[PDB]
RNA sequence: ACAC
RNA sequence: ACACAGAGACGCCCAG
RNA sequence: CUGGGCGGUCUUUGUGU
RNA sequence: AAA
């Protein structure tokens, strides 16, 4: 009964004993069995037991009766878990915790019982149990668990000093209990007794990788959904539609005739909606959709007007803020005028106040009017010790009145007859006949652009100081230019103006949460303008108003036009009457000069315009600054939507014959309240692109190979611009503000939208999954189609992947179920606490609504004894189904697009919904064309597609393309249908589960927002227009009936659709199958259509959730054939929309047809070869900061919208110039405008440099956005003081330096940065305490991850750890910090005015600021004067090497010399790799920690390579130490947090940019053509020169003996360093070798190779055969066996493989000494190498230790591969076929090559040739003029090719120049060279009836036919097999081919290259080019 | 940051 | 002034 | 009909990459 | 030369 007295039952001895064992048997006469009853539910297997029966041995003791619980999931395991649920341990325990730690890779397996014996002895004890009725099965079990731990225990008690261990394995069974301990009888008969009572439970209840696949498939199995309780409780929820979808087959008649009606009707509306037969021509087919289109757009402007309020002419600026530019000036208060203030009282309300707070100024104090530079001084010296300006005027009534109208003041006068006019005018729609020329006239004429000769001021000089300080890194004249041109833009008439708009905004944010009383205001000053701003502050919620007033003899330049509202003239002064904004517009207003900025730069260098040159603006510059400023101010809903909608708008003109530009559809969007006079603007120009794009297609123009566009204009002004700028100019609409707060007037239409589709719901539910429908009406459709869907795709499926893709499907799901916790879940996501009490309105009036976080919900969770998600499932689901509904909020995110519709979700419907999500989301894995759940498909299917139509159709194919999307993808997908799919897509076992999980989805009670609801039921009469404000209103108020309200309640009611998001798999699982349908019935109608020759085609289907890509490429042969088949295809891709509803899918109207070489899947357009992605999307959201606890992470976030824009196809230029208003924009939430000592801060800024502290880095000009912050960092410490200071805090990390308490910055942030400042209170702690408060974690959090630190790298495994990770992750400085947020920007910018003058920073108790932080540093960092050592930097920055080499290619471009040249067409997205890991490094620094302190197989070394990485660590920190806890103690830490903080985030990461631009060391290209668009920058060691040299040597047309002895005397006359230690893949190690090898200065050549390769020396003795895959890459199969010499042994490892996947095999070995460094160099080896471990090897025979997995098996269980027991001067070079092997020739048959060297393109320089060619009387190439122009990059003119030409003749020998070789050399190359101009081609039964409307041949009058127009295919997969030549970019006879074209014309070779005739006979002209070839 |  | 094919906000709590 | 002090105030951000 |  007890483990102890049983534990103290042995005696203790010196060795490890494993007893000796003893057979029991039972004697006690067990009488029988007690009340048992089995109740399995959902929740869990409720076991009844009863009283046992009396025995005479009275047996049974500890089985009393009672309740017990056992979770589905642990049911697996039963009788193991019954047996002994008496004496087991109440706690979990590993090995590596009592026995030292020896990285054998068994220390994880934790056993039963780890008890510390109370005579200072270590005992284990091993339950085990065996289902069989004698002994033999019992001794199996004993040698099984013996063998599962005799030898570990063994390792780990050799190195134990005291060897008192003994093994303690029972063997419990129903006949014996096998044990070697000594048991007692009635305790043995007790177990064995509950043994079979646990047996015969699992009887009548049945009816580290294994144990997840073993409980989850454990709790599937027994896991009852009660069907029969699910029907009678959610509607259609029967599974007899399931089984019978499962069962029955697809009608293939009614797919038939379906599939003809459907085609007839499409083929009847493509020819009466398109201008078919009767025959007309294309001019006059566009003339009369002209006038359709004129119908169109005069029948929706008349739909308008007659709503609107007429009054043609009306008057209100459509930029609420004054057009003044003043002089800035130094901080002065100017009160007294000429007048005085007497003239202003007589000019209205406004002059009356502004009257009255002058004369308070006056006579009074200037206290609060603006900020003192002194008062704060004193509290910023000081430690541990914002007063605006208040004033009540006169107001009399009329102000008042004049003010109420306003908004000031305004709720009092409600009543009042011109407060309740002005509100009756206030809802009154504007009319589109506005006659609006005000906006019109500004958008060509304005001064934004001009200088405002403003160069000098205060905020300019401020600005450029810091831009210099930061560009002191860069000394270069590039640098220096582009920061001219960003002073230049920054001088403008409107940054100068958005400069103190951006003051204002910021002085009015912090203004906003400041309070008055009524009648009072507040008077403010901006900082560097004379401009006086009233405030009358409202609730923070609510709007705040100002007003502005200026002397008015200082306005010395205005903003042109009309667009700016009237301003009020007191006489000597200006003002302005008072206007209102809330927070959310704030954010525009802040951001506004760094918006202007991006957007001159942009467009500059969108118009070609240099940012060095200056030059006077174009028109076109004007217009789209003036709308980007007009669209920016209003910041209005409405006028954002017009622009995106002209993007699907101008979409319509690619659309190609048969069919007509049809862009008229976009009007059923366009018919909305315009409210604003840019609104109306907007529409206006909108409709006239509609007009013109209707009357005209974009036309194509084909060229030799290149498709282009032409006719493309902007959509808002007439001028006609290229492609891209159009692309662009969509997107303007985006700089509006995506978050806008929602008032309560709104959500009305959010739930109109909901609710819409409900009302339409059918009735009768045969046709939601019963029946099949022909034309449903808005939510049915037909199981046989969705089968014939589903099948499609799962022929597809099993033709893509394998034959047992379901298994492994079943597997991959179960493995991800079961590995899931619940710490996993949570992250802080918003939940819903909508429950049965809310549900009756004036019950819940009174109370408040709060939603809360999932964290709370997980801690309940937690402390109930939860542990894995899936014990949490049946609980959740009993919640769901005792309900009866799912309870759902509702949120208003606003997105970019139209409107968003978020509906949050319960805690339990969160849980029940994951493991459908995760089911979903592994099978869209598997699917071979979604996008979602598989990135890779997105960019290789649309770029893969040209490539696969060369190969399948031929050259000079045509394609076709469509975009497909969805208008109601959210509602409308009844769930049945989700369900049938899913279910289809899945085993037997997870159908229940799944179906009971989707019938949930069909009622779902959604919250109305209560105040929403104060509202409407005070107010029970209707009035209004829209008919569902009423219908709502009678609802609830209950004189209506609708389905969706129930007479009072504070729900929704909703049966159809499935909540926008929260099925994001399902439904993109249902959409990929009616894709994959789709591209059947494609390749089934190509295949026989037109009267049956078959259309040569390939159709290519791409799909995420809504949007969706079609594409069909065709090869014609005649222009009949190319018309008919594109007619054809036209059909095909037009019977999409009608086929569509057939599903759930309702085509959208969005959508784009019939388009030739163009496409745009997820927004990226491919037009043809070039591919465009609008790069102003991102440059808008460039300054959009998220809150930050320390300061460099501002920065890095910074870095990231940088980088982001970088991939958008951003110049470098450009993103250089988004860096420096990036700058700005940092420095002015900083404080540049609004705290007065910023002036302080800048000069100890100047001092010292320092991120953290507010310093910003400058990237540099050549490459800007490519480096992130880790790269800026390196070089500032490189080349700074802040090397200074980084070498003293890592010195005080280190610990040779004290400097105690203050400084020690011991925390470091994310991208390698390091500081103690922080500013953690971020405007107090509030909310973080009720958080705290409210979860019930213990707060001494610390103590036990002090003295348990084991919990930072392992997953879970008990409770109490799972609790401490909980509160690790509540405290985490981003991950709950971060996470609460409203509206970030403007709350950052109010605390501008106390950042850098009050106690905010914590150092990382008391607190400080940013003043006292640097005071403090100031006698810290000068004072160290030091410097960093290579070790503490390669310490600090472990990518310093990539750091150095890329350094080194940015300084070598800096000269601004360089030539404008021709663009390039081809445009791609290629992946240039910079900053990979380094290999000389061996492991990370956590995993190596994780390592040595608990044996967790991270890194990939052993012992040996462990103590050698540990003690270079040690080196780098003296008091590390192996234990963990006297790391604590000695180290400069506080706990294992901030020191796991510490290691983990300075590291090394694999950077990786995506770019656009031309395809492609490789830095240098992108460096040159990529600085500005037409425009190469044109800039003016050792082994460089060595690997140019070795290229052309392997890869030439020498001899093999000439190559050999160029290669020793290139070896010979360069100096090679020596090599290194890595452990990967290098080639400068081999370089080295191969020099040392040569040169022999240094020991034997093998042991150097050996220890190069970190102890492997090896190869393959017996290759493998080479099979050549589909884009080269020989694969390895058959058998082989690799030998060598690991770790002082032999080894045979033998490979074998069949197709992709190279398991290994029988691992042949030498002895047993050091088996575990051999398994980790060998599984480094297999890695580098490409060699898995998942086939077990096919040896069953004698064997001592498998492997399976890459992991070491104890036992031969779990059979895996055999391990087995069981001349330095035959080396030489091989040269056999440009690889230098080395080979050993070791004993007869095997060569075992040890080395390789393969000479790659990339290894080329253009000095290394200049200076080889200089050098040539030093090498052995000097000789032989002809060559060394093949090593050396020349130009081999006319007579350098005479030459070659008269060396070559027929057959002539020289010294090397060997025969046959210079034949294919001069091919690839001269064919690639004049392939670089053109010349040599790149790599060369529903019938229609056969009617015709002219024989198809006047529907395609008048167009550029192209079947013989030479048209190239597009895809970056052609860019790179026709680059995947060898010699690309060579220059060997490029004169040559110019010279030849000159001579022939540009025709010559044309027919020879095509049909062999120029004309019969050029002979001795042209001869040599000829001998080239042929 | 994007898409629902 | 914001929001709106008229729902709201234009300040909230307490004391007299 | 006048005064006062409070207030990341309130939740405002779901699902996946 | 295997990603």
């Amino acid at each position: 009964m007890n483990l102890e007295v049983l534990c103290g039952r042995i005696n203790v001895e010196n060795g490890l004993s494993l007893g000796e064992p003893g057979l029991y048997d039972q004697i006690y006469d067990r009488p029988g069995l007690p009340d048992l009853d089995v109740t399995v539910d959902a929740t869990g297997v409720t076991v009844d037991i009863g009283a046992v029966p009396d025995s005479a041995s009275q047996l049974g003791s500890s089985i009393n009766a009672g309740l017990i619980t056992i979770q589905l999931s642990e049911a697996y395991k039963i009788n193991h878990d019954f047996t002994f649920s008496g004496l087991s341990k109440t706690t979990d325990r590993r090995l590596s915790e009592v026995f030292p730690i020896t990285h054998d890779g068994s220390d994880g397996m934790t056993p039963a019982v780890i008890h510390t014996r109370l005579d200072g002895t270590i005992v284990v004890v091993e339950f085990s149990t065996t289902r069989s009725h004698n002994i033999g099965g019992l001794e199996a079990a004993y040698r099984t668990k013996i063998e599962k731990y005799r030898d570990p225990i063994s390792r780990r008690v050799d190195i134990m000093e005291n060897p008192r261990v003994f093994f303690g394995v029972i063997v419990v069974s129903s006949g014996g209990v096998l044990s070697n301990m000594p048991l007692t009888q009635d305790e043995a008969e007790e177990l064995m007794y509950r043994f079979c009572i646990a047996n015969e439970i699992y009887t009548k209840a049945r009816s580290e990788e294994l144990e997840a696949i073993s409980r989850a498939l454990s709790f599937f199995s027994l896991f009852e959904p009660n069907i029969e309780r699910v029907e009678g409780t959610f509607p259609n929820s029967e599974i007899k539609m399931l089984e019978q979808f499962l069962s029955t087959p697809a009608d293939v008649d009614f797919i038939t005739k379906t599939l003809k009606a459907k085609e007839v009707e499409a083929y009847a509306d493509l020819c009466d909606s398109h201008y078919l037969k009767p025959e007309k021509t294309i001019q006059e087919r566009l003339e009369i959709n002209r006038c359709e289109a004129i119908d169109k757009t005069q029948d929706l402007l008349a739909g308008l007007h007659a709503r609107s309020n007429k009054q043609t002419s009306l008057n209100r600026g459509t930029v609420k803020l004054p057009p003044w530019l003043p002089k800035p000036s130094s901080e002065s208060i100017d009160i007294k005028t000429d007048s005085g203030f007497g003239s202003l009282m007589d000019h209205g309300a406004y002059g009356e106040l502004w009257a009255k707070c002058l004369l308070d100024v006056s006579l009074g104090n200037v206290e609060g009017v603006v900020s003192d530079p002194a008062k704060e001084l004193d509290i910023a010296i000081s430690d541990d010790p914002i007063t605006y300006r208040r004033f009540k005027p006169a107001l009399s009534s009329s102000a008042r009145q004049e003010f109420s109208l306003q908004g000031v003041e305004g709720k009092k006068w409600k009543r009042m007859a011109a407060n309740q006019k002005k509100e009756k005018e206030s809802h009154e729609t504007l009319s589109p006949f506005l006659d609006v020329e005000d906006i019109g006239d500004f958008l060509t004429f304005n001064n934004l652009l001009t200088d405002s000769r403003y160069g000098d001021e205060s905020i300019q000089r401020a600005v450029s100081i810091l831009l210099e300080k930061a560009s002191a890194m860069q000394d270069t004249e590039l640098t220096h230019a582009l920061n001219d041109s960003f002073k230049r833009n920054l001088s403008s008439n409107v940054v100068q103006w958005s400069l103190w708009v951006s003051c204002l905004a910021q002085e009015l944010a912090s203004a906003l949460k400041q309070h008055c009383r009524a009648g009072e205001f507040i008077i403010k000053k901006l900082k560097f303008w004379p401009i006086y701003v009233i405030i009358k502050p409202t609730k923070s919620s609510s709007h705040i108003f100002y007003s502005l007033g200026i002397r008015k003899a200082d306005v010395t330049r205005r903003l042109t036009g009309r667009v700016f509202s009237d301003t009020i003239d007191a006489g000597e002064w200006e003002l302005t009457e008072f206007k209102s904004l809330k927070t959310c517009k704030l954010t525009n207003l802040v951001n506004l000069p760094c918006t202007m900025l991006n957007s001159i730069a942009f467009w500059r260098e969108k118009l070609g315009v240099a940012p060095w040159l200056v030059r006077k603006p174009c028109s076109e510059l004007r217009e789209q600054v003036g709308l980007t400023f007009l669209i920016s101010l209003e910041d209005k809903s409405k006028t954002e939507e017009i622009i995106t909608l002209t993007r699907y708008t101008q979409m319509e003109g690619f659309v190609s014959p048969p069919m007509l530009p049809k862009p008229q559809k976009m009007l059923g969007k366009l018919d909305g309240p315009l409210r604003t006079k840019l609104q109306v603007y907007l529409l206006r120009k909108h409709l006239d692109c509609m007009v013109r794009i209707a009357s005209q297609p974009f036309s194509l123009i084909p060229r030799e190979g290149r498709v282009e566009w032409g006719g493309t204009f902007h959509a808002i002004s007439g001028r006609s611009t290229n492609l891209e700028n159009m692309v662009n100019s969509w997107y303007i609409g985006y700089y509006k503000n995506k978050e806008e707060s929602t008032e309560l007037n709104a959500l009305g239409e959010m739930y109109k939208k909901i609710v819409e589709m409900e009302e339409d719901k059918p009735s009768s539910p045969e046709f939601l999954g019963w029946g099949d429908t022909d034309s449903p009406k808005k939510h049915e459709f037909s199981r046989s189609f969705l089968r014939a869907a589903c099948s499609s795709l799962e022929r597809e499926i099993a033709q893509r992947h394998g034959r047992q893709w379901k298994q492994n499907l079943e597997e991959r799901v179960l493995r991800e179920i079961g590995t899931k916790n619940i710490l996993d879940l949570a992250s802080m996501k918003a939940t819903s606490n909508f429950s049965k009490d809310w549900e009756l309105y004036s019950e819940v009036q009174t109370k408040e609504y709060h939603r809360s976080k999932l964290l709370e919900k997980m801690a309940t969770l937690i402390e109930k004894g939860v542990m894995w998600y899936i014990d949490a499932v049946g609980q959740a689901w009993k919640a769901v189904l005792d309900d009866g509904c799912m309870r759902i909020c509702l949120f208003k995110k606003n997105q970019h697009g139209g409107l968003r519709e978020i509906y949050v979700m319960d805690a339990n419907a969160r849980l029940v919904q994951f493991g459908v999500e995760t089911m979903a989301r592994c099978v869209c894995e598997l699917s071979p064309h979604e996008t979602v759940a598989n990135p890779r498909l997105k960019n290789s299917i649309i770029e893969n597609h040209g490539l696969k139509s060369a190969r399948s159709l031929g050259p000079g194919s045509i394609n076709i393309n469509s975009s497909n999307d969805a208008k109601k993808w959210n509602q409308g997908h009844y769930t049945t249908k989700l369900a049938l799919v899913l279910c289809w897509f899945m085993p037997a076992k997870f159908h229940r589960f799944i179906w009971a999980a989707i019938s949930m989805f069909r009622r779902k009670k959604m919250m109305v927002d209560l105040r929403f609801l104060a509202h409407l039921s005070s107010k029970s009469e209707s009035r209004s227009s829209d008919p569902f404000r009423e219908a709502m209103t009678d609802a609830f108020h209950g004189n209506r009936d609708v389905s969706w309200m129930d007479k009072g309640r504070t729900y929704i009611k909703t049966e159809t659709g499935m909540m926008q998001g929260i099925l994001h798999f399902t439904s993109s699982l249902l959409h990929s199958c009616v894709q994959s349908f789709y591209k059947s019935y494609f390749v089934s109608k190509l295949k026989e259509g037109y009267m049956g020759e078959s259309i040569s085609g390939v159709v290519d289907v791409i799909e995420g959730s809504d949007d969706s890509a079609i594409m069909i490429s065709i090869r014609p042969k005649s222009d009949m054939d190319e018309v008919r088949s594109r007619f054809f295809v036209a059909n095909l891709l037009h019977s999409v929309k009608f086929l569509n509803p057939l599903f759930g899918i309702y085509s959208s109207e969005k959508s784009t047809v019939n388009t030739v070489y163009c496409v745009e899947y997820n927004s990226e357009f491919h037009f043809h070869r070039h591919l465009v992605r609008p790069t102003l999307r991102w440059i808008a959201a460039s300054h959009q900061i998220s809150e930050t606890e320390a300061l460099a992470s501002r920065q890095e976030d910074y870095s990231n919208l940088l980088t982001q824009c970088l991939e958008g196809g951003a110049s470098f230029s450009l993103t250089y110039l988004i860096q420096c208003a990036q700058l700005l924009h940092h420095y002015m939430l900083l404080g540049l405008c609004l705290h007065p000592l910023f002036g302080t801060f800048m000069g100890m800024l100047i001092s010292d440099p320092d991120p953290a502290l507010g310093f910003f880095l400058m990237d540099n000009p050549a490459f800007a956005g490519g480096a992130g912050f880790r790269f800026n960092l390196w070089r500032a410490c490189k080349t700074t003081d802040l090397g200074r200071k980084y070498a003293y805090y890592f010195n005080e990390i280190q610990g040779k330096t004290k400097g105690d308490e203050d400084y020690r910055a011991l925390d470091a942030t994310s991208g390698g940065t390091l500081s103690h400042s922080v500013m953690v209170y971020w405007g107090d702690r509030k909310k973080y305490q009720a958080l705290l408060n409210r979860m019930g974690l213990p707060e001494d959090w610390v103590e036990q991850i002090d003295e348990n630190p084991g919990v930072l790298y392992r997953r879970a495994a008990n409770k109490k750890e799972l609790l401490l990770k909980l509160a690790e992750k509540v405290h985490s400085p981003g991950v709950t910090s971060s996470l609460s947020k409203g509206h970030v920007v403007p709350r950052v910018v109010a605390a501008g005015v106390y950042l850098l003058s009050r106690h905010c920073f914590r150092f990382s108790t008391q607190k400080a600021s940013l003043i006292k932080l640097l005071m403090m540093s100031s006698i810290s960092a000068m004072k160290h004067g030091g410097s960093l050592n290579p070790n503490q930097e390669r310490m600090l920055f472990p990518q310093a090497q990539e750091y150095d080499r890329v350094c080194t290619l940015l300084e070598e471009v800096e000269h601004l010399t360089g030539k404008f040249v021709v663009r390039e067409r081809n445009i791609v997205r290629s992946r240039i790799d910079l900053f990979q890991e380094p290999v000389d490094l061996r492991c990370k620094a956590e995993d190596l920690v994780s390592e040595v302190w608990f044996g967790l197989k991270r890194t990939k070394l052993g012992p040996r390579l462990l103590k050698e990485e540990w003690d270079k660590l040690r080196a780098s920190f003296a008091w590390l130490s192996t234990d963990p806890s006297e790391t604590l103690r000695d180290g400069p830490f506080l706990s294992h947090v901030q020191f796991r903080n510490f290691i983990a985030h300075v590291d090394a990461k694999s950077r990786s940019v995506r770019l656009l631009g031309a395809p492609v060391t490789t830095i240098s290209q992108v460096v040159r053509m990529n600085f500005f668009p037409g425009f190469s920058l044109e800039a003016e060691e050792s082994i460089s020169i060595l690997k140019h040299v070795l290229f052309m040597v392997l890869n030439g047309p020498y001899t093999e003996e000439y190559k050999l002895e160029m290669i020793i005397e290139a070896f010979s006359t360069l100096v090679i360093p020596q090599p290194s230690e890595v452990i990967r893949k290098s080639r400068t190690m081999t370089l080295c070798l191969l020099s040392n090898y040569l040169s022999s200065r240094g020991g034997s050549i093998l042991d150097q190779i050996e220890r190069a390769q970190s102890g492997t020396l090896g190869g393959f003795s017996k290759p493998q055969k080479t099979f050549v895959r589909p884009g080269g890459g020989v694969g390895y199969k058959g058998k082989g066996v690799w030998t060598g010499v690991m770790e002082d042994t032999h080894v045979q490892i033998l490979i074998d493989g069949d197709g992709t996947s190279n398991w290994l095999e029988e691992i042949r070995l030498s002895s047993d000494a050091r088996l575990y460094d051999v398994i980790e160099s060998i599984r480094r080896l297999c890695d580098d190498l490409g060699i898995n471990n998942r086939v077990a090897s096919a040896y069953r025979g004698h064997c001592m230790v498998r492997l399976s997995g890459f992991k070491i098996k104890p036992a031969s269980r779990t059979d895996g591969c055999p391990v087995r027991i069981m001349n330095p001067d035959e080396v030489k070079m091989r040269v056999r076929g440009d690889i230098l092997n080395l080979s050993v020739t070791i004993q007869e048959g095997r060569v075992m090559n040890i080395l390789s060297y393969r000479p790659r393109d990339t290894d080329i320089s253009e000095s290394a040739a200049a200076y080889l060619w200089s050098n040539r009387d030093l090498f052995s190439f000097g000789k032989k003029e002809p060559s060394c122009s093949w090593i050396c990059l020349k130009t081999l003119d006319n007579w350098a090719w005479s030459h070659a030409s008269v060396l070559l003749a027929n057959d002539r020998k020289t010294q090397g120049i060997d025969n046959r070789a210079m034949g294919n050399i001069f091919r690839d190359c001269l064919e690639g060279s004049l392939r670089k101009q053109g010349l040599m081609r790149s790599k060369l039964i529903a019938v229609e009836l056969s009617e015709g409307s002219l024989d198809i041949e006047s529907i395609f009058d008048g167009a550029p036919i192209l079947w013989s127009a030479e048209v190239e295919e597009f895809g970056e997969g052609v860019v790179a097999v026709s680059y995947s030549s060898k010699y690309y970019h060579l220059t060997l006879m490029d004169q040559a081919a110019i010279t030849m074209c000159a001579i022939m014309g540009k025709e010559g070779c044309r027919g020879l290259l095509t049909e062999k005739r120029c004309m019969a006979a050029i002979r001795e002209q042209v001869r040599p080019f000829l001998i080239f070839l042929q």
